[PDB]
């Protein structure tokens, strides 16, 4: 159906074996509703060291990308891309990925994501190479590749086959009855769906209520959303 | 010196290699300066198919993780660590993540972090194991193995011999000294270290106040960082 290609550029291709080769991600890649690929700038050096790094002009402690394998291997996965395929740039100073931002990229058929390493790539290569800058937090790891690899399993979700409101979600419960003590609420019990329906809701409310504040300022509540909640402030007072 | 060991519980615990295996972080472990220990809840089940997951009181589309080899998943990691580990579950439901909160995480000389699939786990084994929840952002995965792997790797940076302000990076340049027509700026060739530390600084208050002017709210700004943030706004007007 509505498959997805997501082509990438990173030093550690092998990483990504985390989200090909298990579970429901790697589901998606063997039944072709997901294809990844990988290419290395490490394959497109040519000196004997097969040298991948380089060092910023000004001086300083880290090192950057080298340019030209980096670059040459985006034109590589541009070339296998063809035409209508995004590139992303995953870093710490992007755009900050939500769930917003995931159901937009997964609306690209073609996706090619930059993985950098050290302190990533040559500012120049952003500006012509790189379509679109983009952040999984406000946090600093040693690649890009974790970012990928978050956005290609995020992004997955959504396509159709995959699987099979603004709000946190409510508590689950699984056997058994009892546990340590703490019983499971009698109303999941009932059987009475518009009830169960209601105090999941309720509980969603709460719970965003309590611990995210700020998630409830960008929503506009439905009649019923407001109801359970001004009950759940209620019952907390 | 500060070694890290994070116990990890996981129905994938092969996605971990992606970390253990490559790069900083792979070192790292190599040179036993983070140790990662996996168990895996399906060692811990009893019937023939090694069931994992559970349904949900009260009805619904997805899964839980099933009670009973979960928990003595977890009971065996904590035997293993001893006292004084902070167990940690990863769901979107948790505190988010932000340098801070990585560097406050990094404190703990040993840590366990839970994996949950499917819809998670049930509330009840939050309240009775789980010290802390956090989210790695506000979206949705199909695990919390990639928010675990995201937050070892950025935990593994405060290590001391792993690796080799507020605000967002500078722009970096590398070879070659003209790329597709766009030059590197002159400051970065003077060899002037003192003004080169000022035009990196400016250019990182400058793209902090251009791309994220909220994390500028929660700085106070040294005297230097007020002058040069001024002169760059007003070059941009
Ligand atoms: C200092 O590292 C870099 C510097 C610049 C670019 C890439 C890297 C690689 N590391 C990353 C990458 C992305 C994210 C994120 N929040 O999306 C966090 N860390
Ligand atoms: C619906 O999935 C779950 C529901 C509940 C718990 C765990 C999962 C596993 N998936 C996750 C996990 C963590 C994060 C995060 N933002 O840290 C995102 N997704």
């Amino acid at each position: 159906g509505s498959h997805m290609w997501i082509g990438v550029i990173s030093l550690f291709p092998e990483m990504f074996k985390a989200i090909t080769e298990f579970g429901v991600t790697g589901r998606a890649v063997k039944h072709n509703l997901l294809k990844v690929e990988c290419w290395n700038p490490r394959d497109f050096t040519f000196d004997k060291h097969k040298t991948v790094d380089d060092r910023p002009y000004g001086g300083g402690p880290g090192m950057l990308m080298m340019v030209q394998p980096l670059r040459d291997a985006i034109h590589t996965a541009k070339a296998a891309a063809g035409e209508g395929a995004k590139v992303i740039y995953l870093s710490p100073q992007g755009r900050k990925l939500d769930q917003g931002g995931v159901t937009e990229l997964a609306q690209n058929q073609k996706l090619i994501l930059v993985c950098g390493r050290y302190e990533g790539i040559d500012e120049r290569l952003i500006q012509t190479e790189i379509d679109e800058e983009w952040s999984i937090g406000d946090y600093v790891l040693t690649g890009g590749e974790l970012p990928a690899m978050t956005l290609i399993d995020a992004v997955a979700r959504f396509i159709p086959g995959v699987l099979g409101d603004g709000l946190l979600d409510c508590p689950h419960y699984t056997r058994p009855e009892v546990l340590e003590g703490l019983t499971v609420p009698p109303v999941l019990m009932s059987g009475h769906h518009e009830e169960i329906r209601k105090w999941r809701l309720k509980q969603s409310l709460q719970r965003t209520w309590l611990r995210r504040p700020e998630l409830l300022e960008g929503l506009a509540l439905t009649d019923e959303q407001r109801k359970l909640l001004k009950e759940a402030q209620a019952e907390h007072n």
